[PDB]
């Protein structure tokens, strides 16, 4: 009787931050209550000022990271305000049945719905909007996030020993397909219906115009760089709802990686780069050993440095000259 | 002395169905005899009526799934009737030597050949035509299938316990490269030789025009949807002879997945999505827990919903409201 | 005190060959000294005579394979002669800190530098140039190689038993983006600065014009085919610094594969094809069982046979008719 279970309300935070949670479950199974409000909004996604009509969960690209434990129940109140124009829904890859919930959550502007599902499998998973007949358009407009279902006894390494992170970040990577004219300039549109065919044409090229973290070129840089201290253990959850990516921490590694995101599997050790398939969330655990600036990228380096799939860590602490040193600094022959 | 071994003749069936076999070998090693007849034929591959000159094994795209046990011998009689126009052959990724058999099986129209190889490694494997100098053209014309080499004691989970499927399906995923004119319309051709350069140009874009299951958009839908019952254990073998794919069961999971298809490895558990590299077969085992319609896709959702890489399951049985329920159906604020 | 450790100077060799080393470390930890000289040079990369301005480490595409043991120190003297025109550096994915060394190794023409780092993680790893603001341009001009960090007790299988190779080869796979005019012909350029915008435009298509092994179409064929004998154990290290690849030995397998290249993980067994993500090195171990010509490809077969990603083995020895035989050679119905 689910009515006999504790309810806990989560208050979500904007990526790349993650709402408060316990790695090791401090209670029995719970109904974990989430509310998200769909927001269609204009977003500037690059340095040139290219502006798209984004389709978001809770105002952000990606949508926020939801965190529960295995065999909790996720109960999501999904709100589509009458300020929006389109029908939306939600598919949880973590859930079982009804297209991940998409068949049960169709909300027109001015409607809401509440979905409950049992989180029976531990892992990080994509969630995304998926309205029948317009699925890739919603997804590639930004309407996707992730949910982490932690094992009730937290994470474990390949030998069954605990892995405990000190910090977690959620990197949502988004492929956009901004329609171009024959000369190669981006087109803009009066209404979503006038945009639709050109959106479909642009998607069918299979060539993103932009690939970004946290919704825009440079979003995880400067005053919004990710941070860590030397010696800190950091989990980076990374999702891509529509296209493969190959994350890499420039100057570091994935000490333990679940490339396809499912924690009943032993992690891959010592990864330089790992493949997260489109439609998947993955997670990488790293203990920082050196201070300084790191870049965290999709290691198709064109996708990283030309199309936007690059963020930064700023890491504080002492430099270890045993691990790396400039023996002879650049100088002239 | 191979002549002292039992011979068993297999009678193949059209994908996505799979010929009768035993998971656990009920005999010792056998010479397992297959016959396939090459058929060049016109195929309509989309809803618009786009018609290509397909190159098939046994009349289908994909070619049929062949099933043997580890250390059986596969003996294939490959027939190229004089109604065909081209030279063909066959490369088995399951086989060792002579380019997988391709160097020994070159048949002109009006010829046949018989190849035997020992299936020394368990797994699902691609087979495909591969004539020297025209390899991708044959493959991306549909001339590929798969062979499953089961361990003699059937499949096992990550702990060494048996996994037994109740039903198996074979999903062959095909990238086609239909040549386009400058305006973007598909071109058609009088002869394969007149088609060849434009086929090569279209392939060199690396952008498929179509990505389909079982040879056509919507082939595994409607009256040809895949079926299952709640509680049934289903293995879905999935091949892609030329390009990566990322299968996903919408509303389900891969409970146990061999993403790169080789059963001596422990399966990955609880996958949302998995990457099958181009040139590979993979296999996913799932026990259905909910009735209703599922979609089975390549989770590049553009590839799925715009280019064709989507099929359906229809699943019969009782709905489990513990696992998922609509708490409050969509309604107006 | 690193000054108390043995120093050993390595003399590199041109890919696909690999400098002399011991699988099992015959000494304690060492400072292993390497020198590489950057060479910008023209290279003809295809049969048509297409000539690019390559950016190399030590004159080759890929750069040479460097081999050390876990917890050795790599000390690289990197020389940028004043005959070059550009700034370069080096990022080792094997290293920890300072963007893999890239932040500490910026050398203008006429400068050199010496970097030392501790090789704390065993595996094969990419190294590549990565100058801030021009990273993909350098990488996709050929300026990448790999380093193998062997476990001090050599390689092990999935059960912890030794795997010892008799021969090793290094296959560097390079995606080039030669700018094209509207008609589709390659453009050429007076200076790297005049080339830059068109290089960036060509990269942003995400469609390589060429994908080659060892720097050119057909480089690992003919008198430069890879060789082996029946019964020989061969490790093929394969890198791709910028784009996914899916290696396949036509007629063989990867008996043991580290697809993402890190030897603390058990290898995947019996692979037909494996995915090496862009920004990764992987390694496949195979014992040849049949003589003859093999092709070793990226199993996107368009990428292999049309764009260049194909090499050959010539294997000497006896043919095993148990493993494969032509029962009835091609002949007429
Ligand atoms: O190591 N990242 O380019
Ligand atoms: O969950 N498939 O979109
Ligand atoms: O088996 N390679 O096409
Ligand atoms: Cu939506
Ligand atoms: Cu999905
Ligand atoms: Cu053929
Ligand atoms: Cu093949
Ligand atoms: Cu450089
Ligand atoms: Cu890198």
């Amino acid at each position: 009787d689910i009515s006999t279970l504790p309810r806990v309300k989560v208050d979500l935070v904007k990526p790349p931050f993650v709402h408060a949670h316990d790695q090791v479950a401090k209670t029995g199974p719970r109904v974990v209550e989430f509310t998200m409000t769909i927001e269609e909004k204009k977003l500037v996604i690059d340095r040139e000022g290219t502006e798209i009509h984004a389709m978001t969960f809770n105002g952000s690209v990606p949508g926020p990271l939801m965190v529960v434990h295995e065999n909790d129940y996720v109960e999501l109140r999904l709100i589509n305000p009458d300020t929006n124009t389109l029908l939306h829904n939600i598919d949880f890859h973590a859930a079982t049945g009804a297209l991940g919930g998409g068949a049960l959550t169709q909300v027109n502007p001015g409607e809401e719905t509440t979905l409950r599902f049992k989180a029976t499998k531990p892992g990080v998973f994509v969630y995304h909007c998926a309205p029948e007949g317009m699925v890739p358009w919603h997804v590639t407009s930004g309407m996707n996030g992730a949910i982490m279902v932690l094992p009730r006894d937290g994470l474990k390494d390949e030998k069954g020993q605990p892995l405990t992170y000190d910090k977690i970040y959620y990197v949502g990577e988004q492929d956009f397909y901004v329609p171009k004219d024959e000369a190669g300039n981006y087109k803009k549109y009066e209404t979503p219906g006038e945009a639709y065919e050109d959106a479909v044409k642009a998607m069918r090229t299979l060539t993103p115009t932009h690939i970004v973290f946290n919704g825009a070129v440079g979003a995880l840089t400067g005053d919004h760089a990710l941070t860590a201290a030397v010696g800190e253990r950091v989990l980076v959850v990374h999702s891509q709802a529509n296209r493969d990516t190959r994350p890499h921490l420039i100057g570091g590694h994935g000490d333990y990686v679940w490339a396809t995101g499912k924690f009943r599997n032993p992690p891959d050790l010592d990864q330089e780069t790992w493949l997260i398939p489109g439609g998947t969330a993955g997670a990488a655990f790293y203990t920082f050993r050196q201070p300084g600036v790191y870049a965290y990228v999709n290691h198709n380096l064109i996708e990283a440095f030309e199309l936007g799939a690059a963020g930064h860590f700023k890491v504080t602490g002492e430099w270890n000259d045993d691990l790396m040193t400039s023996v002879v600094k650049p100088a002239s022959m």
